[PDB]
C-alpha cells in the first residue's frame, strides 16, 4: 500500500525482549539485516559493555562510543564507524550526540529514549531517507505505552515484532579499517595529502583507500582489508610526507 506512496524515510521498528534477551536479538538482527552501518543505543556503560560483549564474543566487530571517554578514543571510535571499520557502534545519547553521521544503515535503541522527541531525532538526523532511517527499540511490551504516544505523535504506526524461537547469530566482518596515524596537523595533515602517503608511500588504490578523518593532534585514514594489514605494517617503517609517525589499524 503505501509502499509505492512514497514510503516514509523514518521507519519505526519494535521488538518485544528483556534487558537479557536483546543481546541475542539484536545481534540476530545483524546477522539476517547484515548493515554496513548500525548505532546500537545505550543508557550507560553497563549497556553499552554487555552488547560489545556479545558481540565480540561471537566475532561480531562492534566499539563503544561514550561522552566521558578521552578524545583519542572517541576519534578512533567515531572513525572506526565512519570509515566502515566496524560494524555495531554502541553510543549513547550524549555521545552520539549531532556526531558525524548522516546516512545510518540502522539505528538499535536499547531501550526507550526519554522524551518522544529525542526517540525519533536520534534517526531523523543519522538519516532521512528510504534505505536509510531505521529505528528498533528493544524492551518488552510494557513500555509499549511510549510507543504509543511517539507512533501516534508522528502519524505512523509501529510494527510490534515478535522474538523467534531459536537462534541462528552470524559473524558480521568489517569492510575497511581505520589507521590511527601520529601526524596530525602537526605532521601537515591537509583533506587530500594523506591519500598520496598510502598511494604512493605504502601502493594502495583509491578503491580500498576511504575516509580520513584529520585532526590538530593526530590523523585517521581509513583503509580496505584488502590493504589494511598492509598500510599499517609498511607505514611502520616508513612515513607520510617525509614524516615518521605512528599508525594504528582499528580493529
Amino acid at each position: 500500500g503505501g509502499s509505492t506512496d512514497a514510503l516514509p524515510p523514518i521507519e519505526q521498528q519494535f521488538y518485544e525482549t528483556s534487558s537479557k534477551g536483546k543481546i541475542p536479538l539484536l545481534q540476530r538482527l545483524l546477522s539476517l539485516h547484515q548493515p554496513s552501518s548500525c548505532v546500537v543505543f545505550c543508557n550507560t556503560k553497563k549497556d553499552c559493555q554487555a552488547v560489545c560483549d556479545a558481540l565480540n564474543e561471537v566475532g561480531q566487530s562492534a566499539l563503544s562510543l561514550h561522552g566521558d571517554l578521552e578524545q583519542r578514543d572517541r576519534d578512533q571510535t567515531l572513525v572506526r564507524f565512519a570509515n566502515g571499520s566496524a560494524r555495531v557502534l554502541v553510543a549513547t545519547d550524549v555521545a552520539a550526540r549531532g556526531l558525524d553521521i548522516k546516512s545510518l544503515e540502522l539505528v538499535v535503541n536499547f531501550e526507550l529514549a526519554w522524551d518522544p522527541e529525542v526517540h525519533v531525532h536520534r534517526i531523523g538526523r543519522t538519516a532521512r531517507a528510504g534505505n536509510s532511517g531505521l529505528a528498533i527499540s528493544f524492551c518488552a511490551p510494557e513500555e509499549a505505552q511510549r510507543a504509543n504516544i511517539i507512533s501516534d505523535m508522528l502519524q505512523i504506526k509501529l510494527n510490534w515484532q515478535t522474538p523467534p524461537a531459536n537462534s541462528s547469530i552470524a559473524t558480521l566482518e568489517a569492510e575497511m579499517a581505520t589507521l590511527c596515524i601520529d601526524g596530525g596537523k602537526k605532521a601537515k595533515m591537509r583533506p587530500g595529502d594523506v591519500l598520496g602517503a598510502l598511494t604512493g608511500d605504502i601502493g594502495l588504490d583509491g578503491a580500498d583507500i576511504g575516509k580520513i578523518a584529520v585532526h590538530p593532534a593526530h590523523v585517521y585514514v581509513a583503509v580496505r582489508q584488502a590493504v589494511a594489514h598492509k598500510a599499517w605494517k609498511q607505514l611502520q617503517g616508513g612515513k607520510i610526507k617525509g614524516k615518521t609517525c605512528r599508525v594504528r589499524l582499528l580493529k
